[PDB]
RNA sequence: GCCCGGAUGGUGGAAUCGGUAGACACAAGGGAUUAAAUCCCUCGGCGUUCGCGCUGUGCGGGUUCAAGUCCCGCUCCGGGUACC
């Protein structure tokens, strides 16, 4: 054994061996209990960066210490591969996408295998190839088939395909419910998200107007309170009335460009169906056309905005919502917001919401005229992108104008990967030639659009338990086996977002066969963001210049806090303090750097030891380098231990006192590592408590044959203890011990019962909650036994509730 | 304005159970060694007769025998949102 820890010398060495041994490649084996730990795999930019580093990390952590428990472990990676910045950086070099994209995805894949994530590569999938986006490309044939799927245009004003995630709305919000292992605020953002909301459409006739218009209220119970109707710039009913109308016409234009309330009257007159009453109809800043029928009913008196529209424009302000107490409201100010009794209103005087709310609807449904309807905040979902760098819509024009999908032995409509980019339109669009096909014996152009990346992102979690499948998407008995994940590692940017559609995803391919389950993932652990300090001056033109924390060289107070900081340059800096990492504030941190000055060990074990992985972590150089010491003083312990050759077997019986009480210590430091790491997930605390067995396993006595056994039994517990951090390493510490086999292979240490008990506990002596002493009695020990004791004790003798070995607290009478 | 988080030493953070506040580490000071590095110790605040005594978890309160933890106010900090 080497005196130095050099990772450079051992790192590298144990990574090809884990290829060569193929030690993280798993099948469906039925005869162990799988785990599938999964990371949100990377988009390949060109280099990792410090959030990847954090998330595989945890990721990695969990999923060799869940092989060292003895389960079959799934810990996939792979590309997704597809998107807008390829196409950027082609224009900007002299090259096409998908060679930069291959390129990058073969330097960040050198850049895993160096922090050493045990993946299982023959799973490995990039989303960009063939092999993978056929599946997706026939799974939307299918969807349009059932209906699912649709064309329109709309304004973010494109046509484009969209897939019908409303009809899926009610089970995705339900079914968070059963969401128990994900994060409360990720599963309140995708309810707000939803927006599930119950209502009732009401109909108006309008008098010079050829059609009906149609509102939806979530408040039909303040429908006697409605004096005007407000519709969306964009309604069919005010471009109609804008013809004549400039003052409309220019409104309308407005809103297209560029919280005040604005409108315009548009001249229509709608009739009230209860009252029989003519009410104006006026164009609203406010009324967004895509959610409802894109017109409101206004109710000035309860509508908060409804009442600063009719208070800017004069409208009427009309009270029929009584307050709490019974009282006629105070509408002179702000509208009264609160659901309460009816007044002003006819036959609904006196009914509370909920009667009132039913009263008018069934009224209004009865009359032909108003309908229950439940919309929902959460919109279809666009799936088309008129982009070059993605998989192509299966869809194609006939001749016949008809729209049908690719016919299925024309799958998969295959991406040209050699192209040039003029930077200005999509080469698939630019050749006239691309486009033209022939389907069912028919000249036919196919889509040149290509699906949004998320297509992608949302099954590939599935598609990596039967990568090189053909037969089909997935293969069931794979899928089943595997899924649903037990941990999905990755940040809480995509609640709203990937997080949902990944999820509608899982439920439709469950109501297709494909899946046996309801949702994909068990647990969603979120990890925190990277910090890092940030500086910057003020040029003499005025301007902020960012400049690295690397380059700051900063003057600290007798306290050590920062207070001036000036660059080489003699710019004096302005410290920001800790912040999100950014090209913009120049203060990010390049791990590949990290990992060559110091090991990928030190890098790992740093990011999982300074803060829960839920919470920031704040990026310290003097931290990494306290890491870097750390691993040293294991190598150091190691490399003394066994320098002294073969320990005897261990005697537990003839063992001293203080051997007992140290070999104690080892086993709940392994019950606490083991608590820490599987149930509480706070891998700061665990590696605390190995660092803290380590400094007492330092001073411990190593010449008697009795105490180097300990030694050994202790440090092949702490090699093991540390692997998921700092793999390695233990790899190779395992085998100076002469552990049994690949440490990878090896089982996690269990805690020897017997080896815990305490015999003695110690007991505070509290006097009106105030600790006075502190005296050892047995846990054996009865109430009065241990009250006795403390009794005799002489400053408890100067000066009633009883907990066992614990405390002993008395209100002083 | 809005929704959802959060506040413990010089710093990151511990305290899982309401029951010894500050584990572990960083920084700093003293020691061994010739600057650096590494290894030896001290380190919440105040007082101190150097043995300890008193105080202390943003500020108020409530429950309790006991609150960093549970409950309610207030202040301040962070993230998310755009008339659904």
């Amino acid at each position: 054994m080497q005196e130095q820890y050099r990772p450079e010398e051992i790192e590298s060495k144990v990574q090809l061996h884990w290829d060569e041994k193929r030690t993280f490649e798993v099948t469906e084996d039925e005869s162990k209990e799988k785990y599938y730990c999964l990371s949100m795999l990377p988009y390949p930019s060109g280099r990792l960066h410090m959030g990847h580093v954090r998330n595989y990390t945890i990721g990695d952590v969990i999923a060799r210490y869940q092989r060292m428990l003895g389960k079959n472990v799934l810990q996939p990676i792979g590309w997704d591969a597809f998107g807008l910045p390829a196409e950027g950086a082609a224009v900007k070099n002299n090259t096409a996408p998908a060679p930069w994209t291959y390129d990058n995805i073969a330097y960040m894949k050198n850049q895993l295998k160096m922090l050493g994530f045990g993946y299982d590569w023959s799973r490995e999938l990039a989303t960009c190839t063939p092999e993978y986006y056929r599946w997706e490309q026939k799974f939307f044939t299918e969807l349009y088939k059932k209906g699912l799927v649709y064309k329109k245009t709309s304004a973010v004003e494109i046509p484009q395909w969209f897939i019908k995630i409303t009809a899926y709305a009610d089970e995705l919000l339900n079914d968070l419910d059963k969401l128990d292992h994900w994060p409360d605020t990720v599963k309140t953002m995708q309810r707000n998200w939803i927006g599930r909301s119950e209502g009732v459409e009401i109909t108006f006739n309008v008098n010079d107007y050829d059609n009906t218009l149609t509102v939806y209220t979530t408040r039909p119970d303040t429908f006697m309170g409605c004096t005007y109707l407000a519709v969306a710039a964009g309604h069919p009913l005010a471009q109609k009335a804008a013809e004549n109308n400039p003052e409309l016409a220019a409104f309308i234009d407005e809103c297209r460009n560029t919280m005040e309330k604005k409108g315009v009257d548009t001249g229509f007159k709608a009739v009230h169906p209860l009252t029989g009453e003519e009410i104006p109809v006026w164009a609203a800043n406010f009324v967004l056309m895509e959610y409802g029928t894109g017109a409101v009913m206004a109710v000035p008196g309860h509508d908060q905005r409804d009442y600063e529209f009719a208070s800017k424009y004069g409208l009427n302000i009309k009270p029929v919502i009584l307050a709490a107490d019974g009282s006629e409201p105070d509408l002179s100010q702000q509208a009264l917001t609160e659901k309460g009794v009816l007044f002003n209103s006819g036959e609904f005087n006196g009914l509370d919401h909920e009667a009132a709310f039913n009263a008018i609807a069934d009224k209004l449904t009865a009359m032909g005229v108003g309908e229950r309807k439940v919309n929902y905040r959460l919109r279809d979902w666009g799936v088309s992108r008129q982009r070059y760098w993605g998989a192509p819509i299966p869809m194609v024009t006939l001749e016949d104008g008809t729209v049908m999908p690719t016919p299925d032995d024309q799958l998969p409509v295959i991406l040209p990967e050699d192209v040039v980019m003029d930077g200005i339109t999509s080469p698939i669009k630019a050749d006239p030639e691309w486009a033209k096909t022939t389907v069912n014996g028919m000249p036919a152009l196919r889509e040149t659009d290509t699906f949004d990346t998320f297509m992608e992102s949302s099954w590939y979690y599935a598609r990596y338990t039967c990568p090189q499948y053909k037969e089909g998407m997935l293969d069931s008995e794979a899928a089943n086996y595997w899924l649903p994940v037990d941990i999905y590692i990755g940040g809480i940017e995509h609640a709203i977002m990937h997080l949902l559609y990944f999820r509608f995803f899982h439920k439709l391919m469950r109501d297709a066969g494909m899946v046996n389950s309801d949702e994909p993932a068990k647990q969603l652990l979120c990890q925190g963001m990277v910090l890092a300090d940030a500086f910057y001056y003020v040029g003499e033109n005025g301007e902020r210049n960012w400049v690295s924390p690397v380059d700051a060289i900063v003057e600290r107070d007798e306290k050590g806090r920062i207070v001036k900081a000036k660059d080489a340059a003699g710019h004096e800096l302005v410290y920001t303090g800790m912040s999100k990492m950014s090209k913009s504030k120049n203060n990010g941190i390049d791990p590949q750097v990290m990992v060559e000055r110091y090991g990928a060990d030190t890098v790992r074990l740093f990011m999982m030891f300074a803060s829960p992985a839920d919470m920031t972590l704040e990026w310290q150089e003097s931290g990494v380098e306290g890491a870097n010491r750390f691993l040293k003083r294991v190598w150091k312990l190691v490399y003394e231990h066994t320098a002294k050759g073969d320990v005897a077997a261990l005697n537990v019986d003839a063992l001293t006192e203080n051997q007992k009480a140290l070999r104690r210590d080892v086993h709940k430091t392994i019950a606490k590592v083991t608590d820490d790491i599987g149930r509480r997930q706070t891998f700061n605390t665990a590696i605390a408590a190995i660092m803290e067995l380590m400094n007492k396993l330092a001073k411990a006595p190593t010449d008697g044959e009795q105490d180097r056994a300990l030694m050994q039994e202790a440090l092949l517990a702490v090699v093991r203890m540390l692997n998921p951090f700092t793999p390695h390493i233990c790899f190779t510490l395992w085998q100076e011990l002469k552990g049994e086999g690949d440490i990878d292979n090896a089982p996690w240490p269990v805690a020897d019962e017997k080896a815990m008990v305490e015999d003695s506990t110690l007991v505070v002596v509290q006097v009106n909650g105030k600790v006075r002493a502190k005296i050892t009695v047995p846990v054996d020990a009865t109430e009065e036994q241990v009250r006795e004791r403390a009794g005799q004790e002489h400053l408890v003798a100067k000066y009633v509730i009883y907990v066992p070995g614990k405390l002993l607290n008395l209100v002083v009478g």
